[PDB]
C-alpha cells in the first residue's frame, strides 16, 4: 500500500472509500477502493472476471484488516454524462452504442454466473473512446458518513423488492432497461424514495403484477394481497419519442416475470442494434 500515493478522495459508498491514486512504481494512475474489515475468493474470481466492459480489476491487496481494490481509472461516470447532457440529451446512437456494450459485458458475466446485482448509471464508467464499463460488482465495517442517494432502489428488479432470496441474472436486465429509460427520456423511470414506494411507482407504471403476467408472484415473501391494483399504461407514454424497435426491446427487458425477460444475450440479436455503431462522447474533463 506504500506503492501508492494519494491524489483525491472520489467518493464514498456504504462499505468502502473510493481514492484516486498514482501508483509509485508503475506510474499507473488507478482508482484504488478502501474497505474496513470467503470475500476474498470471491474478490479473487473477479480479478478473472477480464473483459473490455468491465472495470479492470488491477490489483487486491490485503493488509491485515484492510482489503484494496485497485482498478483501471476512468475519468466520467454516465450518471454525471446524463446530468451534462439533460438539456440536449444523448444522442441516440450513442444511447444505443452504451446500452450495446453493457449487454455485452452482461451476456460476459452472466455465462460466468456472475451478477452485478446494483447497476447504476454512477456505476458506469465512460471513456473519450466510447467505451462504457460495468464497475462496484456487488461486509465490513460502515462508513458513518456516506450520505444518501436519493438514485438507492431506482434501478432494483420487483423480485428483490417482494423479497426473493435466490434472485437470477434477470435482476440485472430489469436495472439496465431502467438505465436505457433514463437515457431516452432524461428522467429516472422508477424513482422510489422507500421500498414501498419503489414497489408502488413500478405498480403505477407498468400495472400491478397477478398470476397472469408472473406465475408465483403472490406467493413472494413480501407480497400482499392487499397491495394496490393498478392498470399497466402505454409504453408510448413511457419513454417517448423512442421508436417502436427500441420500446419492443425495452418492454422485454421490463417483463415482470423473471424468466420471461429478455436475457443480455438474447437483448443483443434484437432488432433495434441492427444499426448499432460506436459513436465517441463529448466530455469535458
Ligand atoms: O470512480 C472512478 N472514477 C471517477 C468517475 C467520476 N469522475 C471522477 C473519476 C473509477 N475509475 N475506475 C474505477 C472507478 N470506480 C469504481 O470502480 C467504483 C467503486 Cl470502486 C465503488 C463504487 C462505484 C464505482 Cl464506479
Amino acid at each position: 500500500m506504500e506503492n501508492f500515493q494519494k491524489v483525491e478522495k472520489i467518493g464514498e459508498g456504504t462499505y468502502g472509500v473510493v481514492y484516486k491514486a498514482r501508483n509509485k512504481l508503475t506510474g499507473e494512475v488507478v482508482a484504488l477502493k478502501k474497505i474496513r474489515l470467503t470475500a476474498i475468493r470471491e474478490i479473487s474470481l473477479l480479478k478473472e472476471l477480464n473483459h473490455p466492459n468491465i472495470v479492470k480489476l488491477l490489483d487486491v491487496i490485503h493488509t491485515e484488516n484492510k482489503l484494496y481494490l485497485v482498478f483501471e481509472f476512468l475519468h466520467q461516470d454516465l450518471k454525471k454524462f446524463m446530468d451534462a447532457s439533460a438539456l440536449t440529451g444523448i444522442p441516440l446512437p450513442l444511447i444505443k452504442s452504451y446500452l450495446f456494450q453493457l449487454l455485452q459485458g452482461l451476456a460476459f458475466c452472466h455465462s460466468h454466473r456472475v451478477l452485478h446485482r446494483d447497476l447504476k448509471p454512477q456505476n458506469l464508467l465512460i471513456n473519450t473512446e466510447g467505451a462504457i464499463k460495468l464497475a462496484d460488482f456487488g461486509f465490513g465495517v460502515p462508513v458513518r458518513t456516506y450520505t444518501h442517494e436519493v438514485v438507492t432502489l431506482w434501478y432494483r428488479a420487483p423480485e428483490i423488492l417482494l423479497g426473493c432470496k435466490y434472485y437470477s441474472t434477470a435482476v440485472d436486465i430489469w436495472s439496465l432497461g431502467c438505465i436505457f429509460a433514463e437515457m431516452v427520456t432524461r428522467r429516472a423511470l422508477f424513482p422510489g424514495d422507500s421500498e414501498i414506494d419503489q414497489l408502488f411507482r413500478i405498480f403505477r407504471t407498468l400495472g400491478t403484477p397477478d398470476e397472469v403476467v408472473w406465475p408465483g408472484v403472490t406467493s413472494m415473501p413480501d407480497y400482499k394481497p392487499s397491495f394496490p391494483k393498478w392498470a399497466r399504461q402505454d409504453f408510448s407514454k413511457v419513454v417517448p419519442p423512442l421508436d417502436e424497435d427500441g420500446r419492443s426491446l425495452l418492454s422485454q427487458m421490463l417483463h415482470y416475470d423473471p424468466n420471461k425477460r429478455i436475457s443480455a444475450k438474447a437483448a443483443l440479436a434484437h432488432p433495434f442494434f441492427q444499426d448499432v455503431t460506436k459513436p465517441v462522447p463529448h466530455l469535458r474533463l
